C-alpha cells in the first residue's frame, strides 16, 4: 500500500504487506506474539526474530516497548505484515542502544501479528 498514518502528527506510519486473517486488532493488554525485522534508514538490518526463529512477546500498551510498537502494533489486524517507520521520538530518542542502534535512529520494523492472548 501507500502509507498509512498511524500518530496524530502522521509521521508514525506503516505500509500493509499482507492483509490480516481477520479484521479483530488486539485489545490493550493483550500478549501480543510478533515476528519484526528492523533496519536502519539506510537498509541496515540490526535485529530479526526471524533470525532466532522465535516470535518476540509484550503486554500491548503497557510502554514496555518503544512507542511505535505499542501504537503500531494496536492498529495491525490478527495475521497483517506491515511495513513501519518510526521516528526516533517514536523509538529510543536521543539515546544508543549500543551494538544496535546508533544515537537518533529513525528505524524500520516489518512486524508481524502473529497472535495474542
Amino acid at each position: 500500500t501507500d502509507w498509512i498514518p498511524i500518530s496524530q502528527d502522521q509521521r508514525l506510519k506503516k505500509k500493509i504487506i499482507t492483509a490480516g486473517s481477520s479484521d479483530e486488532q488486539p485489545p490493550i493488554g493483550s500478549k501480543v506474539s510478533v515476528h519484526y525485522t528492523g533496519t536502519l534508514t539506510s537498509g541496515k538490518k540490526f535485529d530479526s526474530s526471524l533470525d532466532r526463529g522465535q516470535p518476540f512477546v509484550f503486554t500491548l500498551g503497557k510502554g514496555e516497548v518503544i512507542r511505535g510498537w505499542d501504537l503500531g502494533v494496536k492498529s495491525m489486524k490478527k495475521g497483517e505484515k506491515s511495513y513501519f517507520e518510526i521516528p526516533s521520538d517514536y523509538a529510543y530518542g536521543n539515546n544508543a542502544i549500543p551494538g544496535l542502534i546508533p544515537a537518533n535512529s529513525t528505524l524500520m520494523f516489518e512486524i508481524e501479528l502473529l497472535s495474542w492472548k
